């Protein structure tokens, strides 16, 4: 396995308990010397405590990002990372649950 160039990579195995502005701060110490970021989201919903995105300077950027911080300790979990338009809100907008309800 290795990962393909997007300007966005995703993360999903953060410490639910990182606030939003822990997040963004923590990817602004640490993610930034392995690429510069350009942009953050997370929210302080539960539903983005242990997820993220953030946008790079240069695709080939976030790809070295991405692959070194793949399963670092950046908090007391291994993080778990993808590139973007290659995971689950894409994948919720094909099986249309990003918008549609469980049962009319």
């Amino acid at each position: 396995m290795e990962m393909l160039p997007n300007q966005t990579i995703y993360i999903n195995n953060l410490n639910e308990k990182i606030k939003k502005e822990e997040l963004k701060k923590s990817l602004y110490a640490i993610f930034s010397q392995f690429g510069q970021i350009l942009d953050i989201v997370a929210l302080k919903t539960l539903k983005m405590r242990g997820q993220a995105f953030v946008i790079f300077k240069e695709i080939g950027s976030a790809s070295n990002a991405l692959r070194t911080m793949q399963g670092f300790p950046f908090y007391d979990k291994p993080m778990q990372i993808a590139y973007s338009k290659s995971d689950s809100d894409i994948v919720a907008k094909i099986k249309g649950t990003f918008k549609e309800r469980p049962k009319k």
